């Protein structure tokens, strides 16, 4: 199960622009939610006053 993901912080930035809680949580979504998802980049995707302060 591309979904049975625990929930363990390890942000990486989705091809959608969102982040993913971790990379498992990203497979997941590139299973179920977001076909062709792919992993760009460790940590938060960039989005100032959003993802960062």
């Amino acid at each position: 199960n591309p979904c049975a993901c625990f929930r363990n912080y390890v942000p990486v930035c989705g091809s959608d622009g969102k982040t993913y809680g971790n990379p498992c949580m990203l497979n997941c979504a590139a299973q179920t939610k977001v076909p062709g998802l792919k992993l760009v980049h460790e940590g938060r995707c960039q989005r100032s006053n959003v993802e960062q302060f």
